[PDB]
């Protein structure tokens, strides 16, 4: 019952994250396309401050298809022995039409249930 | 009389190209933004092969600002002493809602008056 939150939303690409915890948060993000077109060979990336450390596990595709008709998931387990409030930088990349589109963002939204 | 080109037109982001020649052709680029937001800290590279000489001049600004309210002009003279069609890498960077995003282009639609 940890509430999710948007972690990126801008031009048609959001991600949201979903939190479980059992020092351990483990985030399940959902990335979306808007657009009408796919976003093809997506990578997302994840850092966290040195207090903290991050497993970045596989996701289910490479491909954010158009208008909203599936997702990329991917599973991130963040260890955090200071019990320190959640941060953390993310970086997307993709392809788009002939374009190749980077962005960087910091998430700073994390709700106290998923830390605390 | 050249005709103008779209370098560029992806999310929101579109710039035109324009020419005059009085072996330089002298490029002046509009860069426009119909999201919702501003673009700000907004950087224009460009890049050609060797065998062409690129001068960039300043832009008129730093800001694309949101709904199509005005543009951002810069100048770019290239040399072509061998008289190839003209082709160029474009990268832009610039900020919104405070995500920091990148994009990189290649722009090879020239029209034969701008280089023959």
């Amino acid at each position: 019952m940890i509430p999710s939150i948007t972690a990126y939303d801008a031009l048609g690409l959001k991600i949201e994250f979903t939190f479980e915890r059992s020092s351990v948060t483990v985030i399940t993000i959902q990335a979306s396309n808007s657009t009408e077109l796919d976003m093809t060979d997506f990578v997302f990336q994840a850092a966290v401050p040195k207090t903290f450390q991050l497993q970045l596990l596989s996701p289910s595709s490479s491909v954010v298809p158009a208008f909203n008709t599936g997702t990329i998931t991917q599973v991130i387990k963040v260890l955090n022995p200071q019990k320190q409030q959640l941060r953390m930088r993310i970086k997307l990349t993709f392809n788009w039409n002939g374009y190749k589109v980077q962005s960087e963002a910091e998430v700073n939204n994390f709700p106290p249930q998923s830390w605390q």
